[PDB]
């Protein structure tokens, strides 16, 4: 919908969850880059994700969270997610 997530957002939100940092290789598309290839575990991942679904009023299943290997996986979910919830 409406609420949407790119490329560009979802970089946003791991640069959040990470903190004070530079974004490294999430520059442009990094829907590739591999979440352990950026240091990011699912943990790390999750709470992320978490602050989306906080932002967009969604709930990621757990499992799915910690599921995704690429951010492709994870864009697509939100995106589904925010699909119906906006």
């Amino acid at each position: 919908m409406a609420t949407l997530l790119t490329t560009d957002d979802l970089r946003r939100a791991l640069v959040e969850s990470a903190g004070e940092t530079d974004g490294t290789d999430l520059s442009g598309d990094f829907l590739d880059l591999r979440f352990e290839d950026i240091g990011y575990d699912s943990l790390a991942l999750m709470e992320t994700a978490a602050r989306l679904e906080s932002r967009y009023g969604v709930s990621i299943p757990d499992d799915v969270a910690g599921r995704v290997d690429t951010p492709r996986e994870l864009l697509d979910l939100i995106n589904g997610a925010l699909a119906e919830a906006a």
